[PDB]
């Protein structure tokens, strides 16, 4: 078996979920203790806003807190935890450091890969971002033709996207100042063409992010880009004005032809999912400018002492963890749901698929063990209220029981009407995770119906149709406002409940060999389509599906 | 029981999952039988392009499918079927018809509901829409003052947003003409206000689409938007040429005085999340132009009729709704992954988690009787290739199983470099579902692991994790390309899926009783938070959430 199931804490907590778990009733544990919101929420003050983690509304009592934190601590946390911020290589399918808190590293306290302090790098390419920053945001640097720039386009995929597009969003009333951002990073050639079609080649700069340089989409996409430019420019010179790099590969940045002056460095130990704290966040300096960058690493760091110094049963990350490890191994419970209220965050769910889906859906254990439970949810959701007007009515009465994070700001970064939207925008926030916790019996639902002037044959038609079963659990993750610091906070937060988990689930979350074999066999594809002659190579439907393709592409619609 | 649970061949469905389930293995089932992509797909001839639907790559066996077509039949879904069409009240909670088939009905062949067909009024309110998209497309529809209409502003939420965002973004290629189309939905205020900001008053046209004219967010949104308005042509007669409404509900449009010239008219029969086809288009048609619009209409119309008149067996929605009833009510697979490759569909995935959650997310049955079974998956999805860098990882080597429907266009919109790009993105499309079926063996991923100098330490540590287990089901849905008539046969095809499935599970897919018991809640709350008095109302957490809400609002950060 794995390491997980071998433990004795955790048959422990799964026996007591065969016996108990079936008497914990939300409704009822509120209404017996006054005290149920104090004694299972965190008020977290980081001295630049609040930050209340309201874990109530669980399928918990004290009991089973104790339980997952003692598992918690027989599955070796604490020790994973400090191996990771030492600098140990805990990434250890790829031999490496795990290090994203070093890139945020405030204190610039030393922290070592073999044998030699991080931090002077981390910090000379931060200074090399703020430098660039600021001849890019105030005009100095020109492009080609001798004009400023005004718009930044970040070609990437994956790692070297979804953070800086999730941050740029979500931060949009901080860019001022700043350049246009865009971000192109699917090879789908509407992705590039239609980003290309409204800019000026005199006054784009594009940043050209991957971690590796060499996969197939950015490469792609980056050759198109600079074809665009250099028919426009017709001078190789002009590239180092208008190309920067984000990478750990120096010799391919240089092969793809930019600048070495041109290129921000990182480093082997930023996991890709874990890469906008370093220089892939360019876009995002250059958007909402460096003092804001950094007081999104500040914040990041303030989470990231939390949880190193905080007690378990008092610390954010660890609590978040152990609730979902809750939910998916004693439950089962296949999906993990992230609701923010709020529009600017509408990228956060999509960030988090990659953050917490490839670093956790692994099956493969530290002692080589398959593992005979589950690992990592799938991650979904959208922005409040839209998602209560599209699949809420699945939450509240499908077949299905579905954690959910619900996220709010107190503060709105557009309190238009005197406030009114945002009053609005409260109540439903607070109404749903009431309505998720509460239900509404058959004999609520009846009264209502009675009231309502319904006939006795009326009311016992739609009666069953009207009732909420409710017991459904939430989280409320409410922050005094969405600002660069409490973002940084609330990113570095759910990164360490994805470390947390992956510890716990004995996996490692920090490699993505699950990508590899897709990669392979579209290399293996790409030549076969040129031509009409017929492909006999694979299985029938691949076979198939070629031939649809070579049939159907000169058709004329 | 229920309905389905109770039935015989629903019962031997699920007796021989049990007994012989773990003997499919996709790669022996392709193995064993040349002919199995022939044989498991269906190739469309639309005479506007073909659709093929390849189901192949299922854990499905000829007896399979055959025990799931004899399913459908005893299940009742060729009698239901022809009642939705024939305009029987089938919506049986609310009692009223389903008629969707109606809106795009382009054969007019009378429809009755009442005895009186429905035609000549869904006629007319499409020759309205015709003559108005005449009219500001032109530019002979004028602003207060006196200049031609740049911006089409959409307020609404659900059902009346997310099928126009979806259709627009897809057609994005037709809208050469047309005005920008902009789309408010979200009662935070961020998304009007960062919308208005860069619109002028002079030039920009809002529509009010709502069913019902009373749902809070939109009728909220509506009433910032006519401020916003009023402060600048200063003349409530100015109104009229800037606020048309699409409702079903007259009174209340007028009462929130917009023209009575000015209201598109829809009818109860039309489903909110089954609405774009219908005056709920509008903002489509003004885009892309009525032309458009009607070729969206006629390939709903399209596989309307091949829905109607298919014997089952060969029957593409039919076929899709049965896989995932095997795939949710025999494997317990929670979840539906959809997975265009194509960015231009970016908003697909979104729509069909209201088309499908929203419908098929009930629990109670006919009868009156609560199900005890699964009914509607959670659907989910990103565009590719950007999955394949985020999530990916977890359906090649998680612990879920997760069905996916891929699909493409043959032909993209933008063939830019010689159709390098696109011929790139259909190398991926193809090999990411010959990879989840076929895997990686241990002897493939061994010689690779020997071949990069692996010492035998090294390799036999990594090997496990290089191993790609396979056998991971898929449809793949290619198409000529995405026109519009090829699009409104894609959303019908998946709308009647979600039909099949819902007569199935003897659920209500046309309800949604769920998102009453919220909306309740909220309008007790919304007065509370006004004021600095305590909120003791509620169960402590959501008084507890309302305290910190107070507290936190005044914080200067
Ligand atoms: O069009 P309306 O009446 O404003 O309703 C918007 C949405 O709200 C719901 O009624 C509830 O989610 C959806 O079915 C609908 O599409
Ligand atoms: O930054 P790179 O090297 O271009 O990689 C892009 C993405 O591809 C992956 O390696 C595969 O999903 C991600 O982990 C990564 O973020």
């Amino acid at each position: 078996m794995a390491a997980l199931t071998r433990n004795p804490q955790f048959q422990k907590l799964l026996e007591w979920h065969r016996a108990n778990s079936a008497n914990l009733k939300l409704r009822e544990l509120f209404e017996a203790d006054p005290e149920r919101f104090n004694n299972f929420s965190l008020n977290l003050n980081t001295n630049h806003g609040h930050i209340l983690v309201d874990y109530s509304k669980n399928l918990v009592s004290k009991e089973v807190m104790q339980m997952l934190v003692e598992l918690a601590k027989s599955r070796g946390v604490e020790a994973a935890r400090d191996n990771m911020f030492s600098g140990s290589k805990i990434n250890y399918t790829e031999d490496r450091a795990v290090l994203h808190v070093a890139l945020r590293n405030r204190s610039n306290t030393p922290i070592k890969v073999d044998g030699k302090d991080v931090m002077p790098e981390v910090n000379r390419v931060l200074d090399k971002m703020k430098s660039f920053c600021q001849r890019v945001r105030s005009g100095d640097w020109k492009g080609y033709t001798g004009k400023s720039i005004t718009d930044i386009i970040n070609i990437g995929i994956g790692g070297s996207d979804l953070g800086p597009l999730m941050v740029t969003e979500a931060l949009k009333p901080y860019s001022k100042g700043g350049p246009r951002v865009w971000f192109v990073s699917n090879i789908d050639g509407t992705h590039i063409a239609k980003t290309l079609a409204s800019l000026s080649p005199e006054t784009s700069l594009f940043i050209i992010a991957s971690k590796t340089f060499t996969t197939q989409e950015t490469i792609t996409n980056a050759e198109t880009a600079k074809e665009w430019f250099l028919e426009a420019a017709k001078d190789p010179s002009a590239v180092a004005k208008h190309f920067v790099a984000l990478s750990t590969n120096t010799a391919k940045v240089k092969e793809f032809g930019i600048d070495p002056q041109n290129m921000f460095e990182f480093w082997d130990w930023v996991g890709g999912r874990y890469s906008l704290w370093s220089a892939i966040g360019l876009s995002i300096a250059l958007h909402v400018g460096f003092d804001h960058f950094e007081q999104l690493l500040s914040g990041a760091h303030w989470m990231d002492q939390h949880f190193l110094k905080t007690p378990l049963e008092k610390n954010a990350p660890v609590l978040l963890a152990l609730l979902g490890i809750w939910y998916i191994n004693c439950y089962g419970c296949e999906t993990h749901a992230l609701l923010p209220y709020d529009q600017y965050m509408h990228r956060f769910a999509a960030y988090f698929q990659q953050g917490d889906m490839e670093s956790n859906g692994k099956y493969i254990t530290k002692s080589g063990a398959r593992v005979d439970h589950q690992t990592g949810p799938i991650v979904w959701g959208e922005p409040g209220t839209n998602g209560q007007h599209a699949f809420y009515q699945l939450i509240h009465q499908g077949t299905k029981m579905i954690p959910c994070d619900f996220l709010i700001p107190v503060q709105t970064q557009h309190p238009i009407r005197k406030g009114l939207h945002h009053k609005i925008l409260l109540a439903n926030f607070l109404a749903q995770t009431e309505a998720l916790m509460k239900g509404k019996l058959p004999e609520e639902a009846r009264k209502e119906l009675q009231a309502a002037g319904k006939s006795p044959e009326d009311l016992e038609k739609l009666l069953p149709h009207k009732v909420f079963e409710g017991n459904r659990p939430t989280n409320s993750i409410v922050f005094t406002k969405l600002t660069p610091f409490i973002l940084g906070a609330l990113i570095a937060m759910y990164e360490h409940k994805i470390f947390v988990q992956g510890i716990m689930w004995d996996i490692n979350s920090f490699d993505q060999w699950g990508v590899e074999l897709g990669k392979q066999l579209a290399k293996k594809i790409e030549p076969e389509l040129e031509g009409s002659s017929a492909v006999t190579s694979h299985d029938s439907s691949t076979n198939g599906l070629i031939s649809f393709i070579k049939q159907q592409r000169d058709t004329k619609l």
